[PDB]
């Protein structure tokens, strides 16, 4: 038991712009703004809360390393490399080519930390040195395919870690396991003729991109049967995600038996969210983290490793990234003061809709050798 | 003919103090935020807008007139006048009742602008000089009950107007619709008992409060069946919103024949609510408004009165209210520029949940005489 | 009789972007920030305050109106305009040339309605609808010459005024009194070489730019003798100020007998500005204010127009404002809240340094014609 | 190259809640709108924490855990009155102001004042007796304006006070010197140490900035701490020049003349160039000299027991600069511009002028009354 922890200062200083969502826009009347629905600030805060709790007490704090051209490469495309160098070369930065997706002035510095936070802990835990950890990096990672930047994501993060286990580490089997709200697109892309990266991703159906997460999406090749999508309907809550992960996820991992999980931790599907409709609360997420980290301590000698996604509630994420912090380190000592607040919303209910989507899946199970 | 406009400077000057929701607390490690959840940068931001847009041009302002004792008397007891006068009075303000409700020193000025902007523009649209309008006020009031203020609401602004309409204009029958995401309960609680102000409320079923806006909650004695709430589930979108104005709304309106009706606006079930788990659009508002608006048309000469209630998406909220005034005005001069963005993520299908909900208030409209 | 004041919300959009000064750049580790020195919020609040004050209610709001070409032409040479439209039509804008003066795309459009409300405003009074006037305008514009944008100025508005002043309105002399604290070297270029409009800048000696604002500054030609620079040292508060009124200004301005006054009014050099080193309080602007319309009564039948310029404490610049826009109105109602905090302060003892700095200027004085 | 530098930084200094106003409350009745960021708010101190880390600084220093300040720890510098106030307004449900209008604190805000305190006593403990050669404690809320019976002008706790209390009581040194360069009047530290040799109080600042009826040369001490309180009042528009000639003319030669066991440096950059709460010129190669200065003092009469605490500072555009380079003095390893050094320099201030020379020359014959 030593839980790794990496937060480096560049991660609150990603630069989303003075714009909303895409930039600020005179002719659209799109009115500047201090804070982009991106803006740094939501993970500081939750870095602060661990800090501040005394949960930073209990955790090894890791040095991310910067990823190089190389360790990039391994997940990306030459032409995207150059194209994030360009970017971020410029005078005020900008927009990556997506229209929402703005890197600041030097922002590829800080692309390369977020990563290679990733790798780093990775590392770590898979010498044994660390027996699981988070790392709570920024800009995030999971929409980004080999040969873009899309949805705030630059590089993706989850996939230059699994790449790097891969490459170096001997690894023959590695699973990532996706919570932020919005569809693993990217991974599912880089991997997708790959059954040697088993890529799960719960979401709300069609939340972000627009044309994809599709249960049909199965991957191709000999990586047929090693994507598994589960879209969720807007409103689902606790109810919903823990039968996703008791019916779909655990029993994949279990099939799939990867020598190492790394989780793509997004809280955009918390209560309070603007980017998503979902109703997982603290709780939640707890429930969710301990189930994972059970799996991993049954399958996988306990080698599990929690990268940050998204999530955009500045008020609530630090307590749902909180709790998962605590079921890593064991130390429960802070409540949710939203709780009371909360559980009196509802989610926490199994809906017939919830349920049936949910039941698509698990006939996908039976491919997975 | 001409549409009225109400905006005052002190609606943004609001101060919500450093919490998110409730006040910041060390001991339970709520770090201080610069923008509480209702900051009135929000409804500020939809003002601008309004300006920059152009739709200013084809408004006509009017300037808040202050709402006397007397007039707050029409919907609240004297215990609870002279409860926020004492509080207002007191050194730095205090605590209303519940938590979540700030006044500062003098911030009664505030609460008494926001009634007085409804009742005022209710006065110029019911004696015949405006033919509409909009009253963008801030604080909102829908939760606050006869002897209480609540869930951000120190005054129920549209029963104050609804009370001078009956009062001093000697109007016999009043509609208010809230179309807020939360139940409005305080407008409920004050016309419980009268069928002369028929009180219509959609929500997302117990949101907030979490514990009224049951369909069963029709009034009592001689306002037994002029309360009318339709609860929906959460993720309901443009399809559910307009099947229950089609169904229910406009059904119980013409049945009703009010000779005024007020519109509690909020914004808070647009797509990108904090607050809410709702999927509505700047289109589905759009749509909303152009079928109330030519219901008035109908069936009371097109008296209709919009006051502001809530919405906290200081990127989104602007162009769902600005779609609002352009169905009031005629002049649809500017794109929504999220539309393609959000139009992806789905809402635009009924569900049969979203129907079932719906249907369950259909019965009612047989009581309304 | 009437005053008239112009404020376009989108002076307030005007989008200064993620830097302090110069942009963000992470490799010289200069952090993003919420709000740029120059962020239109403290310019708004001035607005705010003339509001929420009463002061609007004896105000005469004007409509600014885009500057057209053939405006900007009065001031400023063909290149720069069609460079200015060049920046502004780039997708996202860019760098006007100094590296720190930026345009949005479409920016051009706010440029257009700064200087098109200062000659608004001129025309107004300059026929006598009005008495005198306040623009509160933005961007500002005393650092623009007549072939560059400069110091966050895109076009000088109170040129292009004065420009408006002699083709159009008939005027034979025109006088541009600048009191913002940085040496207005855009407006002394544009009419270095006229003598019908005498060019007055009181400013702190060297603040910016860095190699202008001397007294030996005095014009060319036909227009020698008619620019006035009087540089005074940091530390220079209400009573340097005045003095420097009383000795140099208010003399400069009767010997010249201009026909219409524009005041470049900016408030960076108040007691709390950061961009600035001088002791000037509500108190020094309002009797600057107060000596400045009384001469223009004197002079040329009260024609004085004030046109925003500088200013960068969002605390305290609105009270300098309002102590302006009360001296204008007549109407007395708010205290410098402020007021004892920074009398105590000092700058009110005129000190020899300060004294010898405005003696040098007084032998100008007589080459006045 | 450089022996070990202690560096106290605590995540609560970050979280001091000060309110909605701009300096004192916001107030409808006054039409002061409430705004983001008070004057004080507690970004511009984190922006320097997050320099000193983002930087590279952070990899040549040793981080020191703030002790949160004992009832025992505050007495030394405080009234057990003022003590006992405190622990009011620190619980109310939104905290507020304690006492002169401007000095907000939260519920619990206490533990902060406690964390504030305590970091620059522990800095202090490891200073002397060896452990650290020097330190910078970054911490908030600030302290120099705290007298011994109440909080005053953002301050809670005096926090170097607190520090040289304990250096005296604790660690048994018989002389300890607090050098104040906060831009405004350490009137709280005078006030504490008045009637005391044994703790050596000096004072550059701005002429009546702040508190507006103290501050002048002929406030001396009482007792037999006659002439162990220095105040070295200069004009508003003084910069590098002055401030350095005030160094070699008056603070060296004190420091000298009264030989400390320990300096304490009220460490304010309220005097730089860009600051709205005050009219100094001071940039932050300023700082830099000013900082090397006192540390080479240090080596030279106090074998290098030297504790840098953080006092004011309003700019959270450049007050990260004129701190990092403070730390790059303590470190010896200096890698980043002042990215603002060419934009600053054209202004002035780096000349020293006629009444700044006369204000430093009338301190000059207090030096032969320091024992
Ligand atoms: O955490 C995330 C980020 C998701 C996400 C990012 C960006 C989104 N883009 N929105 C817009 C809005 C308006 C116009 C164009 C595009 C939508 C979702 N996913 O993991
Ligand atoms: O627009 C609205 C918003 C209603 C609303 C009402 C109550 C809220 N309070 N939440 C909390 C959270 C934590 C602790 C106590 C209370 C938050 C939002 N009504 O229309
Ligand atoms: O009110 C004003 C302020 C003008 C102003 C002009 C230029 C400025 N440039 N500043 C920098 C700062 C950092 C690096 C380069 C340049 C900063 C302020 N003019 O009237
Ligand atoms: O760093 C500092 C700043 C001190 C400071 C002290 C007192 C201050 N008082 N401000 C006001 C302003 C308006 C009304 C009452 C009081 C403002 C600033 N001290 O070291
Ligand atoms: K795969
Ligand atoms: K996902
Ligand atoms: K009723
Ligand atoms: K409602
Ligand atoms: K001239
Ligand atoms: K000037
Ligand atoms: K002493
Ligand atoms: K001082
Ligand atoms: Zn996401
Ligand atoms: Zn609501
Ligand atoms: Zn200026
Ligand atoms: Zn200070």
């Amino acid at each position: 038991h030593a839980i790794g922890y990496v937060w480096n200062t560049l991660y609150g200083w990603v630069d989303t712009g003075t714009g909303s969502l895409a930039a600020a826009n005179l002719t659209a009347r799109m009115q500047p703004i201090s804070h982009h629905l991106a803006h740094p600030d939501t993970k500081r805060r939750f870095h602060e809360l661990v800090c501040a709790s005394g949960q930073i007490e209990h955790l090894t704090p890791i040095a991310a390393v910067a990823a190089t051209d190389a360790d990039i490469l391994r997940a990306h495309s030459a032409a995207h490399l150059e194209n994030m160098k360009r970017v971020s070369n410029l005078p005020t930065g900008g927009d990556t080519g997506d229209g929402i997706t703005m890197m600041g002035n030097g922002g590829l510095e800080i692309a390369r930390l977020s990563a290679g936070g990733a790798v780093e802990l990775t590392r770590r835990v898979a010498t044994g040195e660390l027996s699981a950890g988070y790392a709570l990096v920024n800009p995030p990672g999971h929409h980004a395919p080999h040969n873009a930047a899309m949805g705030f994501c630059i590089f993706n993060n989850t996939s230059v870690a699994a790449g790097y286990a891969r490459a170096v580490l001997g690894m023959e089997r590695v699973a990532i396991l996706d919570w932020d709200v919005h569809h693993g697109n990217g991974t599912q892309d880089i991997w997708w003729n790959d059954p040697s990266v088993l890529t799960i991703s719960l979401h709300q159906h069609l939340c972000f991109p627009p044309d994809s997460g599709y249960s049909t999406e199965r991957g191709a090749g000999n990586g047929h049967g090693y994507n598994i999508n589960v879209p969720l309907p807007p409103g689902s809550g606790n109810a919903a995600y823990l039968h996703a992960m008791d019916q779909v996820v655990l029993p994949a991992l279990r099939a799939y038996r990867p020598q190492l999980i790394i989780v793509g931790s997004g809280f955009d599907a918390s209560m309070l969210d603007p980017l998503a409709r979902m109703m997982v609360t603290a709780d939640g997420f707890r429930q969710m983290a301990r189930r994972t980290i059970d799996c991993a301590a049954d399958i996988c000698d306990g080698r599990i490793v929690f990268v940050q996604e998204g999530g955009y509630s500045p008020h609530y994420l630090p307590f749902c990234g909180l709790a998962v912090i605590e079921e890593l380190t064991g130390v429960r000592s802070l409540p949710d003061p939203y709780h009371e607040f909360l559980a009196g919303m509802g989610g926490n209910t199994l809906l017939d809709a919830e349920r049936a989507a949910i039941e698509e899946i698990v006939p996908l199970l039976a491919d997975i050798r």
